[PDB]
């Protein structure tokens, strides 16, 4: 039926079919269009108080709850749907991994190299897609796929 991972489903508040990916966590109206040795991805990282290093180049302590944090990733994937902002500014200023300053670009990569979650959900965009929130024990990433 659809790429790997995607599902229909039914829009609580509208009761439009919308159409949602169990790997990328990313959900959409519109149908899913149409596996490379290696990919490229930007991230957004927000860490929280339960990730497996507490710390990053914003903050020295990084005290947020895991909703807290889910809250932050959720608001930045509205602003940049919405074209209020973009992932790259948002990257720059907010991810709290170093590659904040690469626009969150962190090269070329291939499978058994990040954490799982991202591994997967990193291959399972098409060039040019978004992640929702994926999980891992870094905290919380937004993934763009660029190559
Ligand atoms: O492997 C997933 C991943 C990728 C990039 C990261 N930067 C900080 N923590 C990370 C975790
Ligand atoms: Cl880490």
């Amino acid at each position: 039926k659809l790429p790997p991972g995607w599902e229909k489903a039914m829009s609580r508040s509208s009761g439009r079919v919308y159409y949602f990916n169990h790997i990328t966590n990313a959900s959409q109206w519109e149908r899913p269009s149409g596996e490379p040795a290696r990919v490229r991805c930007s991230h957004l990282l927000v860490k929280h108080s339960q990730s497996r290093r507490p710390s990053s180049w914003r903050q020295e302590k990084i005290t947020r709850t895991k909703e807290e944090a889910l809250e932050l990733i959720n608001g930045y994937i509205q602003k940049i749907k919405s074209g209020e902002e973009d992932f790259e500014s948002l990257a720059s200023q907010f991810s709290d991994c170093s590659s904040a300053k690469a626009r969150g670009d962190l090269g070329a990569f291939s499978r058994g190299q990040m954490q799982k979650p991202f591994e997967d959900a990193s291959f399972a965009l098409r060039t040019g897609e978004m992640s929702g929130p994926v999980f891992t024990d870094s905290g919380i990433h937004i993934i763009l796929r660029t190559e």
